[PDB]
């Protein structure tokens, strides 16, 4: 298809330059993230811990250093994206979706507990859904647990982690003076919002017990 570009953390001069490139490439340039976005450009050589970037990772977009815009504009060409792609999380996710593999939170369920202020609740719901996870409207417990109705696993869990098959998460906003006594009860973990965000930024289902 058509390319759809967006910038995260770009200066005004950078955003103009991105629009200039979209014209050269016959592409769209947006300011709000959408599932049609193909390319997220960052200002330097590092991922931004922003919603736009995180949505771009969960979508397996190209997350590219601003040098890509400079290079394309000097050549009037869509330069080869892999040579400008941010490594680690972005790249692993891009490859994951090219191979039509499960999204990061496939087989995972999330219940958003308590008050959210510094990780907006809307943001977390966006990210859950974008990563292929399921938002729960009632606190998870065994007598209502859908994972008994069909074998449910989390593809991105490490091989030998309980998170392969214990895939349900109570998420709380960290540092409310709350560390739990047990991080896991049955199939349900209690995890801070800061863990969830770290999983996204890394494209990993990071361990809670190990
Ligand atoms: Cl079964």
């Amino acid at each position: 298809g058509p390319l759809v570009l967006i910038g995260s953390g770009l200066s005004s001069e950078q955003q103009k330059m991105l629009s200039e490139l979209a014209v050269i490439l016959k592409a769209k340039k947006y300011t709000e993230f959408d599932s049609t976005v193909t390319h997220v450009v960052v200002p330097g050589d590092a991922v931004q811990s922003t919603l736009k970037c995180m949505l771009g990772i969960l979508n397996g977009c190209w997350i590219l250093k601003f040098e890509w815009v400079k290079a394309c504009l000097r050549r009037k060409v869509c330069e080869q994206e892999e040579k400008y792609e941010i490594p680690e999380g972005p790249r692993r996710s891009r490859l994951n979706r090219e191979q039509l593999l499960p999204k990061l939170f496939d087989g995972c369920y999330f219940y958003l507990w308590g008050t959210f202020k510094h990780h907006p609740k809307d943001n977390l719901i966006k990210l859950v859904t974008a990563g292929g996870g399921q938002i729960l409207s009632r606190k998870p417990k065994p007598d209502s647990d859908v994972t008994q109705t069909i074998n449910t696993v989390a593809y991105h869990a490490r091989p030998d982690s309980d998170q392969r098959f214990c895939t349900q998460y109570i998420i709380y906003e960290d540092l409310c003076n709350y560390h739990p006594e047990r991080v896991r009860q049955g199939k349900v973990w209690k995890a801070p919002s800061s863990w969830f965000i770290d999983c996204v930024m890394s494209f990993e289902l990071l361990p809670l017990d190990s």
